[PDB]
């Protein structure tokens, strides 16, 4: 064989778990590797090196038919080592499946590492809490088991069938949180099932890399020396956090844009009701897509340091520079944090959240709540915010 160890992600959290994965293997130069972002992410002058390395869009959350014109150029008998994002794993793997209809003898999947997107599967899950899990789990694996026959999506249950490739596949998932698996007892069956084939995504395995490969792995996410010496001043920090909205429609953005930098004020400003004290210098993260509701704080913030918004905020756990708080918009970002590290987390709701109960149906909120990463007495939606 040749191995092709296929990326299939673009977002934040599963394509920095997968280039320190990259960044592991990165001393061979020959191995084929096809990433599912853009060619100009990386820095050309490390892309270069490597001589069988592809990029492939990812639309509708699947690899584009570019995939297919990639692996038609390696005639040779092929394992392919994925490693795709459980909420979309089944529409990510389609065409995969597509071509190996073609060449069902000289491609065979070696191994799948699932990564968490980021919340979405967890306040996917929240929905799940009254349904029958042993009996989904095993409705899930006939119909996986359909799907590879005839190629076509069908799953009562769409969010537990992320979780049965191992009646498939060798697999190994990589949770944003292990501890959502142990506290939801409504999950023990699924916690049962998948006992020993899932890890945290831990962020210490940055250190198992050698320092040479620790500085590869800085140049591919894009963390340089002048992003650490925003960090060089004694003086304790503040990072607000920002968010953003899958949605072009403007009055929405600038809904967005307006109430994040009201909720900044809110942090930063002695009126405000989350103000977090004179001792801290405050920084900003934005959200690595929150485009024009980045440039938004930048235009009409005062007194604040820009992070970058394309370095994912976790890349400061691992290299040490964590802030003494952190608060903002609900986010992924919030599960990597030690707890005296949270000043507040504040949520948005499309519906209008009126009081304490509306709050508790919001499934991000329960997430939360299940985790004790928030306590119910202090909930807050950005719109109940005043205008400051
Ligand atoms: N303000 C932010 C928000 C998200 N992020 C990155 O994007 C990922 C997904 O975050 P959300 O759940 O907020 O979309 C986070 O885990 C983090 O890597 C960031 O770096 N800075």
């Amino acid at each position: 064989s040749k191995t092709i160890t296929i990326y299939l992600d673009h977002a934040s959290l599963p394509t920095l778990n997968q280039l320190m994965h990259f960044t592991k293997e990165s001393e061979d130069k020959e191995t084929a590797r096809i990433f599912g972002f853009s060619r100009f992410k990386l820095p050309e002058k490390i892309t270069e090196q490597y001589n069988n390395i592809h990029f492939v869009e990812i639309k509708n959350n699947r690899p584009t038919e570019d995939i297919f014109t990639i692996l038609d150029q390696y005639p040779e008998k092929l394992e392919l080592d994925l490693h795709l994002n459980i909420a979309h794993s089944i529409q990510l793997f389609h065409p995969i499946l597509q071509y190996r209809f073609k060449h069902p003898d000289r491609i065979s999947i070696k191994s799948l590492n699932l990564y968490d997107d980021g919340t979405a599967e967890y306040v996917d899950l929240e929905k799940e809490e009254n349904k029958d899990i042993k009996s989904a789990i095993k409705k899930a694996e006939k119909q996986l088991s359909d799907y590879l026959l005839t190629g076509k999506i069908n799953f009562d249950n769409p969010t537990l069938a992320r979780y049965v490739w191992q009646s498939q596949y060798p697999v190994k998932y990589h949770f944003l949180s292990t501890e959502y698996f142990e506290k939801a007892e409504f999950l023990q069956p699924l916690k049962t099932y998948l006992a020993g084939k899932y890890q945290k995504m831990d962020w210490s395995a940055y250190e198992k890399l050698s320092p040479e490969q620790q500085t590869f792995y800085l140049k591919l996410v894009g963390f340089s020396d002048e992003t650490k010496q925003l960090f060089h001043t004694e003086q304790t920090k503040f990072i607000f956090t920002g968010t953003t909205t899958w949605e072009g429609n403007t009055d929405i953005r600038e809904y967005y844009a307006k109430q994040q930098l009201n909720l900044l004020k809110h942090f930063t400003h002695s009126e405000g009701d989350l103000f977090i004290g004179d001792q801290y210098k405050i920084y900003f993260k934005g959200h690595p897509r929150g485009g024009d509701i980045n440039d938004y704080i930048l235009k009409h913030a005062k007194d604040i340091t820009n992070i970058p918004a394309n370095i994912s905020f976790e890349i400061l756990m691992m290299t040490g520079l964590l802030p003494d708080k952190v608060g903002g918009v609900a986010s992924s970002l919030y599960f990597s944090l030690p707890k005296e590290k949270i000043s507040h987390i504040i949520f948005t709701s499309n519906k209008k959240i009126k009081n304490k109960e509306d709050a508790l149906n919001d499934p991000y909120v329960r997430v939360m709540l299940r985790l004790g990463m928030i306590d119910k007495s202090q909930i807050i939606f950005w719109d109940s915010l005043k205008q400051l």
